[PDB]
RNA sequence: AUAAUUU
């Protein structure tokens, strides 16, 4: 019983930690704004607009509690506990060649999945593939799922194994993985 | 329609 609410906590850090990420926060004008208002602090009533965190839960009390246990403590809960917000002491990367060379050769390309697959069917068949970073459906201008993906993992070893695997498939259905780059170097 | 949404 207790356990599912453990399910629940782990899933709300997940989402909230995504959100105020290496990955996203860089490219999320709509957080990058909210960030610049309180020194970083974002009030849960904001954070609650967030769809994804919102059809985890949309009680106050219950994020607080979940963050307070976060084993990645990259969130700061505020005294009065009314706004969250990522810790000043984690800074976001220096955006390098290094850096930016680094991340293109973690990141993958896969193709083969079902146009109606969502985020989170992707999500629970890469559980057993490596840390995953990064997952971007691919679409078109009218948001139309085009049944390939973009995966970034946590580090080019990780990518390096996955890309190295022949024998894989969603839901009995073959695909076709490639490095990024080279699915461009094609393309 | 920044009415931005893995906001």
């Amino acid at each position: 019983d207790n356990e599912k609410m453990a399910a629940l906590e782990a899933k709300i850090c997940h989402q909230i930690e995504y959100y105020f990420g290496d990955f996203n926060l860089p490219r999320d004008k709509f957080l990058k704004e909210q960030i610049k208002l309180d020194e970083g602090w974002v009030p849960l009533e904001i954070m609650i607009k967030f769809n994804r965190l919102n059809r985890l839960t949309t009680d106050f009390n219950v994020i607080v509690e979940a963050l307070s246990k976060s084993k990645a403590e990259l969130m700061e809960i505020s005294e009065d506990k009314t706004k969250i917000r990522r810790s000043p002491s984690k800074p976001l990367p220096e955006v390098t060649d290094e850096y930016k060379n680094d991340v293109k050769n973690r990141s993958v390309y896969i193709k083969g999945f079902p146009t109606d697959a969502t985020l989170d069917d992707i999500k629970e068949w890469l559980e057993d593939k490596g840390q995953v970073l990064n997952i971007q459906m691919r679409r078109t201008l009218h948001k139309a799922f085009k049944g390939s993906i973009f995966v970034v993992f946590d580090s080019i070893e990780s990518a390096k194994k996955f890309v190295e695997t022949p024998g894989q498939k969603y839901k009995e259905t073959d695909l076709l993985i490639l490095f990024k780059d080279d699915y461009f170097a094609k393309k």
